[PDB]
Formats: C-alpha cells, structure tokens, sequence
C-alpha cells in the first residue's frame, strides 16, 4: 500500500466549499474517498496593510492569506486554478503535501486570464502551506501568495466550539512602518530578510479590537496556523495562556502543554486552546520587536465569568497592547485620505492623533495627560507645551532630558527619542494634544515636523 | 556504566574509509567496539563557489562539507588531523558527540605542514557536526570548515536503497551574489548575519542538473543532512514530498511524517524518504530568498513509471527552478574566463545569457521569446527591442511599466526591476536575445551596462 | 476540574526566597498547595555589559537576568511588583505559565515609587520566562526586563547535585562590540534585529574563567535555560557534551540525548548534563558569530580525574575561547578607567594587551610570541616591528600579505585585517608587545590608532 490506500473515489464529485480567513470551512464529516473539485482565482489588488498605507497584494482568493481549503486524507483532487485577466503577473501554485515533483506548481503555471489543472491524490494527513512558485519565486510569496489546506484524518478531528485560520507573513516596503500612501515591494529589504511588517492576515490590526477573534470561558478553540513566511521564523506564543496541543503539519508527535512554539518558513501547526477566565489572549510572534514594532499581533477575546481564584488582575489595556486596544484606527484613514485630497482639517488631524496617542503617550502621560506630578510632567493644560510648540515637535522626534519645569513643579527625567514615528504622526499626535484639556488649539503639520527633523 | 559500555576495542585497528559529499561509506557492519584510526587533512585552496566565481575555501579533505566519517557506538577513534603545508592558517577540530573540552579541539591545534592526534570513545550514537574551533572561529567555519560523523548504533541503521550526505552552510563574499571573479570573505557581513550565499554542498548547483542525487520509483533514501551555519537555522524542506521520518543527532524522538524540519546552526539530522512518483524534489531552505536567491536548492531526482491516479502533473522546469532546471550552466564560466583572457566572443556571451534567461525572463517572454499577445509583449523579432537597445538595457535594470507597442499590438503592463542582475549577467542576456529570433545580432558588453547603471 | 486542582491553598503564607543568577532557590519540598508571597523591585542601573563598557540596564532585583521566583503547580500567587523611586520609567510584568490576561500586565503597571499586586493561581507547571510589557516593549525588554519563574510538579524535580540560572539575551548599543563608555541603547538596531551584543545573564564573561558554573566528576547539573530575546532564537549547544535531557517550558515531550537546542525567543528549557571527564563545558548560541564575535559563551568547569579511555584531550586553552580562557580581563577596565581620569600609564596598557593578546594575535604568533619559522613570524625581538611600528598599527587593522624578511626568515603568508578591533585595543595590544620579548618599548596611544584608521 501507499498510505492513504482507502480505494478510489465515490459517492458524488465534491465542489469544495472554500473560506476567506479567519474562517475555515465545516469539518468534511464523511466515511468514503471523494473526488474534490477545488476552484481557485488569483487576484492581484491594491488593499490597507495599514492605516492609510496601500500595497498591491497576490492574492489566492481576494485574500492574505488565501482561502482555506478542506479535504480529506485519501481524496483524489482535481485543483483548477485561474488567473483573474486584470493580473499583470503569470502565476501558479505548489501545495506542500502533494505528492509530486513541484507540489503541482509546472501543471498549474497559468498566465492572466488563463486557467490550469491537475489532479493528485492527498495521500499525506496534516495542515500544510500552500504558495505560489513563480519566478522570482519570493517576490510572489512575498506579495501574500500563501495559504493552508488541511488534509483531515479519515475518522476527522475531535470536535471543537471554534475553528479559525491565523497565518504569518513578512512584508517588504519600500517606505518605513507606518509611512503613508501606495508602497512598492522592496527586493533589497526580502534578499536581506529585512521586512518592514510582520503580521497576522494581512494587515496591521486585522485581528486586533474589532476584528478580535471570539470564544467564551468553557469552550475549545482550534487555531490552524501557518507561516507562509517568505523568510522569517515564527516565536509563536499565546499570551496569558497555554496551549493544549501544538501538531506540526502532518507529524506524529504532538506536543502538549507548551505557550513558545517555532513555525519554520512555509510550516504550519494546530494549536488547541482551551477557554479558562476572561479577557484578551495575544497570538504573537515573541522576537518582540516583530510584535510590538511590526504589527504581528493577533487577539482571540474570551468572554464569561472572571475566576478571582485562578485570576485576580484586569484585561488588557494601552499600557501593553498600545494603539491596537482600540476597536479599531479608522480615523488614521480618514486623516491620511484628507491629506491626499488636500481637505485635512484640525478635527480630522485631532481624532487620529487621539488614536495614535494610546500606548505611545497614554503610558507616561495618562489617557488624560495628567501625568504623575514630580514623575510625569503634564500635557493637560501644560505651560511648557504652550511656551513652544516647535520645542513639543522636537522633544517628540528627539527626547528629553534634564531638569524642565513644568505647570510649577520640577522634573528631572528621560523622555526616550520616538525618531520612528512618521512626519504625519507626530503632526497629528501634537494636533490632538493642543486640541485637548484646555490646551491654547492651532495644529502642527506633517510639513512643519519634516523641517525640524531636517534640522 | 557511562552509555556506550561496549567493552575495550578488539579485532584488528581499521583505518577509516572516509568519503566525499554527496556519498556516504559503507555501512559499519560490525557487532564488536574497534579501535578506529581516522586520517583527515585540511586543505586552503580555491574553488568556484558559483559560475565564474571563486573562493577561498578552507576544507576538511579537499570538499566542503569535509570527508564524511562513520563509525560505530563503543568505538575507540584515534584522530589524525594533518595541515597540509600549504594551509596559511593554524586549525583544529571539534567533533560534536565526543565528550571532552573543546570536542577535541585544544589537542587537535595543527600549524601548516604538522598532524596532531587525540583519542576519544564513542559514547553517543547519532549524527553529528563537526568544525574548525580556530581563534576566529567564525572565520574558519564561515570558509567551510565543516562535516558530519555518524556515530551507528550497536545494531546498525535499518537498511536503506541509498545514503546521500547534503550540508548547508551560510557563505560572506565581499562582492554581491553571482558578482565575478575570486571573492574575498566580509567579515562585516558574517558578523552582521547577512550572507551573500546559502548553499547545499559548498557551490551553487552542487546537487543541481547533472549533479542531482538520484534513485528509482519504490526505492527508500536516507540523507545525513548537516547545518555548518555559522549563522543560519534553515526551514529544511523537501517540495512535493514528506519525510517518512526526521531524527536530530542521537536524540530518542523522532517525528515521523513531516515535510518542513528547523535545523538549528550546527545542527544535524537524518532524514527518511520513499519515492513514490517519479520527478525531481527540491531539497530547500524554505526561508524562501535563500532557496531562491542565494543558492539554497538541491534535487533528488525520481526515475520511473508515473502514476496518474497520484499525480496527474509534469516535472518541474524553469517556472520554479529557474536557470538550475538545466543540467548546468557551464556557458557562464566559460564566458567569464574569456572575459578575463580578453577573448570574449559574441557566441561566449549567446551561450552564457542563453542559461542564464531561462526562469529570470523565460517565465513571461517564454523559451522562445513569444510571449503571449497583449499579455507579455515578445522579445522574437521584436521591433521595440530592435529601435533601441540602450533602452533595453534600462528595462532589465529598472523595469518598464505604461502603454507600449510591440509589433503592432498595445501592452499596458509592469515589468519589475531586475537591479540584482550583475553587468556581465544584464550584457549576456541581451546578447543572447538579440542574436536570437530573427533579432538584428551585435552585442552589449558588460561596460555598456555598468555606464548605464550608473545612469 | 482545572488542571493543578489541588484544592485552596493550606498552612502558612510562604514569603518566597527569589535568588539572583546563576543560583536557584532550593526545591519547595513540599505535598500541600500554598499561598506564595512574591516580592520584585525594579531597578535601573548603569552595570558593565563588557569591560570598560556600561550601559543602564532595567532589572528585576538588580540583575539580569531577573530573581528566580520557585512556586508549586497549585500554588496561589500573591505578586507584588515594587518600581524603586529613582527609576525614570513605568514597568510592570508578564508571567508565561499564568492563566489570565497579559500574564500579569494590566495590573501589575507600577510607576517610580509606586507598588502594585495581582493574584493568580499557578495552574501550569513548568520553566517560564517573565518580562516587562510596558509600551515599548521591545525597548524594556532589550534593557534587561526578564527572568524565570519555576512551577514544580507536585512532586517536585528529581534530585541533582546543581541546579544553575542561564539566560541568553540580545543587546543594542549605539556604539559597537568593545567600544568603550556609557553606550546607549539603538532602537535603529533594535526592530533590524542586529544586535552588538548576546550575552548569557547579562554581560560579557559573566559565566567565564573565575565566575565559570562548577560541579564534579560524576554529579548530575540541571541548568534552567531561558532566552529573554528580544529577538533572537537561540541554537543552544553544550561543546564537548550532551544533555540527558531537554524538556521545552511545562511540555508532556521530553528529548534526550542531544547537544544542541533551538530556544524560541521567550522560550525557556530545563536541560540535565552529566559530568563524565574534566575541563570546561561552553554553551553557546552555536550560531557562531554570536558565541565568538558578540559574547554568547558560558562555561560549566567539571573537576575530577582524566578517564584516557574516554578522552585523551587538554582542556581547552586560548585557541577556542579566545581572551575568555583566562580568569577575567580586569586589566581592560582599569585601563578604560585610568583613560577616563587621564592617569593612563604605560603599565596600565601592557596589562590590558595581554588581557586582549590570547587568542586573538596568541593563536598565531604564540602566548611567548616566538610565532613558527617560516610559517608565523615573530612578535619577539622582531625587527620588522621595531623598525615600524606605525606601520604595525596598519598590520592590525588592514592586515598584511606578500613576502617579507622578519629576524632573517622570510614570510609569504595571509594575515587578515582586524578591524573590528577599536582603537584603545589596537594601542593596548600593541603597547603589550613593544613592552615584551626584548622589545623596544614605548607606546601606542588611542589617538595613533585612530589617525591611522582614518587613513
Ligand atoms: C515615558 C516613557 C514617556 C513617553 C512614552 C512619552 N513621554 Fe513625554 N515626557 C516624559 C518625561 C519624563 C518628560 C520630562 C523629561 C525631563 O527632562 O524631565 C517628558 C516631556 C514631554 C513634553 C514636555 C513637557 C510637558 O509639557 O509636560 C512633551 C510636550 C511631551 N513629553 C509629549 C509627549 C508625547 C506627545 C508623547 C508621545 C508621542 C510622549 N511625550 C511620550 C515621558 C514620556
Ligand atoms: C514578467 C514578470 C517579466 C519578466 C520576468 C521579464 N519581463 Fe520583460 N517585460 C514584461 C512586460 C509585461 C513588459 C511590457 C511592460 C509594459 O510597459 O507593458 C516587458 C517588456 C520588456 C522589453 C521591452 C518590450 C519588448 O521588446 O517586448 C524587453 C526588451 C524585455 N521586457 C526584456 C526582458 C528580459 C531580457 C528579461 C529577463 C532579464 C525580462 N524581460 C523579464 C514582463 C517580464
Ligand atoms: C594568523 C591567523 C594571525 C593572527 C591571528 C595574527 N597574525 Fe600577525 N601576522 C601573521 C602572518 C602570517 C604575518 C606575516 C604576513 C606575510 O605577509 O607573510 C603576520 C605579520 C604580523 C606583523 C609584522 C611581522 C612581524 O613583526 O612578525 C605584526 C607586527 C603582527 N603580525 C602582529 C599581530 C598582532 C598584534 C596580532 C593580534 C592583534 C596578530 N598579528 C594576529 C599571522 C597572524
Ligand atoms: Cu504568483
Ligand atoms: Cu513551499
Ligand atoms: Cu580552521
Ligand atoms: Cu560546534
Ligand atoms: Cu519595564
Ligand atoms: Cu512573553
């Protein structure tokens, strides 16, 4: 026998249903090899990878990643791939756990408007990653041509409340994080595996605040997650939890009981959560600097009964998960479209530096400015900030030290340079200041920070 | 007892037949403890680290990865290590599985036309690195130091069709990748972690084309699989395959039925693959630019019958592959030697850019320049190239993108920028396409691009 | 039932003993859940990252890593979170192994001066890192924000003869490895993830020559192994071992028999060696240049009898650990110090030359400086250094090649540039060596060497 020997198809041809993240189709629920009919378009189009910062994705499906597909061990699939006609690029796709030189991709080479087929039999259990594997190869997967197909185990997986479909991706700009407008691909910035994004699902926030992941205390939540890399390695982490269960693609060994797990380059795992107390659980990557400064953060938001005996403390706030506590920054696109339109007002300015402002400032200065007097200088009604708004401009760019006075009272610490934070940013945090607690109003611009960075 | 309490060595002394990459020695067959005596000389010396391109390698027996050594759990092994006198440098060796300081590496210092010996038992079945541990040892490892012993269990490894031997290891040239001529090491970048090429069996192609590993349909593989680094953990995969089973060193895991393994720096494992449709696999760092642009990819190539109700699909070509689908590229070194005799002719260059198109322009003009009408405009009799051939060489540099007209038909369309295309590269595969196709010949030279580079 | 369903917690509140690195606090020896009093203070401090090199570090108990805190799985945690009065910055903690929100985070946010406490029960036995996650994270942790927490099974660990505290963390300085002075922290390094530094607890040497970890011939050591990153995974190897075995955070898998460990950035392994013959033991990040080149070397030294029938080897020496064979490199910060006052003496330099010397010009030229005829030329009584010795600042920094004439031999040798030396160890190196060997002394100052590098 091959493995997977469980006879040719039958029954009906299948027409696989497939689902956009972070959904996963229902469980296959059958007893019998069938012939699965998969139907899958590649678009390429211009979408938000952050607020107000456009990227021309590849897309397998409309999505990054693609859409997720759902067979079972022993099916013969017949996998049609069209490439949309408005594509610039040819296209095609290499489906880890094929069997067969390419994993599909000479079969499957398809040029704009044009479609392929092959067939092969899914011999191999597991979750596996899928991508394109056009020449330049990286520049494709780079572009978020990538996804996961799971080939289910004949008997299926145990049941859970929740199945959801998280993958990582680093993205290569042109322009820094968070610089605003349509940013190229940067080869320079992917040969040296030097990305300026790291995220889950395709964008900065796409599974933060509003767009959260759900469950309740008591249920079981199963996470396909992939790494569709191109070239990073993934910490993955839960934190705040614990997982039940982490399985490699189709691999024998499971591990139980883990938090920090490593998802190589074009791997995949399934990871079990179980739902204990309250609150948000982050799904990071732990080279912090990808989390925290990139964008790869994820939520899965558990309601129910607090626990005191298991949990004394609060949910998550600004002071960790920073500007992605809020529901959502939509008043950074609004700021940032205004500004191309030439229509930016003070209150357009005002909303989106209240967005930015949480984390960034919040965690010194309070949500109210108030700071901690002889600790934290104020910016609510704050003396020295009026004194000079140019001053304000510089000391966020490039710090602050020695001894200030502020609204009567002595400080003698260290603000920290914040010399990443875009020219835009800083107007529109500034703006929001002087627009709040008795502050004198006005507005800075993105052009009067770029000439003080400048110097 | 300390493991591997055999008792003292009996039977005769056997002098070690150690072999080259990608072969393996022979199968210990013994069922008692031997005293082993091992020879191995380090040798400096030149060699072509890609086509046109030479390095000075530093090697344990003339390869990189040094001369595989296989020896049994219980063993008494007598190391020789010779400098052969035209070494430059002093160097040593650390075996991972001896146990002592250093790995044996403070008795093993060998200055240039010297030997040094040290004994050790093999108390630990597996399989394992070992390196130059030379004050830098950076240095020497990032100059190929490096190979694997195989410390067998008492009984043996379970029989296999074929044992192949595949290493990888992270290289630091002063110049870019596929620049020409003989490279210095860059310190700057070894220290930086930003390698210029990531290889299988120390050069590009090492185990492409006409080197592949090969086997037949049915036929079990085991690959002694090998991370010199310095720096790099590789995302070790096998495209359109899965390996039967994965064990790292001597450890008691192992996990079966995976396809993507991480490799830790100075990492080994043994891997286990069952052929079971015909066509080439692709050994991969599937930190993807690695694979793909830095050298990382290596074939085990299948002979046999196809088996459609598996695989319906063909064998991979230069849509995935690249310019390593062909059996080599040996027109470039060739046109890189005639460079620099100052022979250099107009056949060198059509033969060099003729490997080099397949993949890199193959993939959207087609192998005969066709492209396909509207979609990718052709490059076969092509008056837009033919009207103007400096602006040809501005296209390859940096892109094209906006209406044209070629050969009578409207293309509105992108053509990304291919700037890591070095100026002899750019030169040859104008050449090659204006001596092709009913195209008006001549020549571009590698000092026409580089003054168009510079812009 | 939870897991770690032991029942409310009984007897008296334990106020826990947290002790600093690279000690551990005895096994709790205890059959009943207890109510844990946990007691941190954060601390900021300049301390001394290298020799002549400080850098303010923010810690946990004045340390990096931070105190261990050992509890019981079942345990109730009471943890109170102290920020000393002189700190500048808010902190607070993330716990891995707790079950709730943050780890910690939102309730445990402290400004200077202030105290905060959470509860929680410890439901999850295993080896944990904890860190600060104060906005920005990535900035607190890279300063020094981690440590780890153990939750014992009930019924404890077995028995060893040591129980050591190693934790890997990666590091951003403005200035680079060995540059002397009050080095401030690089963001700019920081999200590239190019650090200057990777140190195990907290500077370089901290586990080397007379702070190297001991046991004996014979004893079993457990080492409790965290990776604070930031950003790096750590290839973790034991040179001239192998670990019994390495169990990852609170995982059911256990691997035995393995040298190296890949150790996710956050992640922590408890790992069990057993001494078999004497010397040093270095674990390292076996990505190289980070071991070699950037500090990430500490030293398990076992005492005891040789066992020639196991290994027949020296103990290692200057060729593999460089300027880290020695007990300490004291000399190097009374030399930055007495430049720093302007009392630098020529005494001052030799002794800090020597320090440098092993290894880095020793393992050619000799700990004597003899060198070998014809092979390495003399530093002792040579003439070639005597008659130039502008020009041997040169050799150092750019290296030297071709035929030369040294003590009536001739060379034609390869000596590679060193520049990654700064300039007081180019002088310091160099005044050792006109000061030794019958040389003609004097000296050569910072200044002299920065001239020359300036070309
Ligand atoms: C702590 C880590 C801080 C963060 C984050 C931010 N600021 Fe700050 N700021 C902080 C201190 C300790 C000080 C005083 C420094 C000293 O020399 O003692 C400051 C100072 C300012 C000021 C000027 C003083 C005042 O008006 O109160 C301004 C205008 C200011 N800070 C603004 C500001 C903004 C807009 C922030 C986010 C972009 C921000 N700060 C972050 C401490 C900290
Ligand atoms: C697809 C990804 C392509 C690759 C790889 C290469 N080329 Fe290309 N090329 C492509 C397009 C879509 C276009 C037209 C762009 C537009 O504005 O619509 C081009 C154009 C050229 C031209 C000029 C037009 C012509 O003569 O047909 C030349 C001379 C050309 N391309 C050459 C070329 C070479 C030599 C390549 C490899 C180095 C190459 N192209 C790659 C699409 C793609
Ligand atoms: C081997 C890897 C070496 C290391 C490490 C260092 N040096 Fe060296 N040095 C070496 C060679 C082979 C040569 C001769 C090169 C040639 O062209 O043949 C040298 C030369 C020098 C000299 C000049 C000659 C002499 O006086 O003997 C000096 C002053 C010198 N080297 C000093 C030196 C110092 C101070 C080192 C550490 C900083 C050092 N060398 C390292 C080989 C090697
Ligand atoms: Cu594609
Ligand atoms: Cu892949
Ligand atoms: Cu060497
Ligand atoms: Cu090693
Ligand atoms: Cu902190
Ligand atoms: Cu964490």
């Amino acid at each position: 026998k091959l493995p997977g020997d469980f006879g040719p198809p039958r029954g009906e041809p299948i027409h696989a249903v497939l689902t956009s993240p972070p959904l996963v189709p229902p469980p296959v629920n059958r007893t019998y090899p069938a012939k699965v009919i998969v139907e899958l378009e590649v678009v390429e189009k211009e979408m938000q990878i952050s607020e107000g910062v456009s990227y021309t994705f590849w897309t397998f499906g409309g999505t990054v990643p693609g859409s997720f597909i759902r067979v079972r061990q022993g099916d013969t699939v017949e996998f049609h791939l069209k490439n949309h006609p408005s594509s610039k690029m040819p296209h095609n796709i290499d489906l880890h756990g094929v069997t067969g030189p390419g994993g599909g991709a000479a079969s499957s080479f398809t040029a704009p408007g044009h479609e392929s087929q092959f067939t092969f039999k899914a011999l191999n259990e597991g979750i596996y990653v899928y991508h394109c594997a056009t020449a330049p190869v990286g520049m494709h997967i780079a572009n978020g041509m990538y996804g996961l197909i799971l080939v289910e185990p004949p008997e299926g997986l145990p049941k859970v409340d929740h199945e959801y479909y998280v993958m990582q991706g680093d993205f290569y700009t042109a322009g820094k994080y968070r610089e605003k407008g349509l940013q190229p691909f940067d080869m320079e910035k992917a040969i040296d595996e030097r990305p300026s994004y790291v995220l889950f699902n395709g964008a900065e926030g796409a599974l933060t605040g509003d767009k959260a992941l759900h469950a309740k205390v008591g249920e079981t939540v199963r996470i396909f997650v992939g790494n569709g890399g191109p070239n990073l390695v993934s910490s993955f982490h839960v934190i705040g939890a614990i997982f039940d269960q982490v399985r490699y693609e189709g691999g024998t060994n499971v591990q139980k009981n883990v938090q920090t797990t490593l998802i190589p380059a074009g791997g995949a795992a399934v990871v079990k959560f179980t739902a204990r107390v309250p609150g948000s659980y982050v799904l990071v990557d732990h080279s912090i600097f990808r989390a925290f400064n990139k964008g790869a953060m994820a939520i899965l938001k558990i309601d129910g009964a607090e626990n005191k005996l298991v949990y004394s403390g609060k949910e998550l706030d600004s002071v960790a998960l920073g500007d992605r506590a809020a529901p959502n920054m939509s008043a950074v696109t609004k700021a940032t479209q205004a500004s191309v339109s030439g229509t930016l007002t003070v209150q357009d300015q005002v909303q989106a530096g209240r967005a930015l402002f949480a984390g960034t400032c919040s965690v010194c200065h309070q949500g109210n400015g108030a700071g901690l007097p002889g600790v934290f200088p104020p910016l609510a009604k704050s003396d020295f900030l009026a004194a000079d708004p140019k001053r304000a401009m510089n000391i966020v760019l490039h710090g602050l030290n020695g001894k200030i006075k502020v609204n009567g009272q002595e400080y003698d610490s260290v603000m920290p340079p914040m010399t990443q934070l875009n020219d835009d940013e800083v107007a529109n945090i500034l703006t929001y200041v002087l627009n709040s607690w008795d502050n004198p109003g006005g507005r800075v611009s993105a052009e009067d920070v770029k000439k003080v960075r400048a110097q």
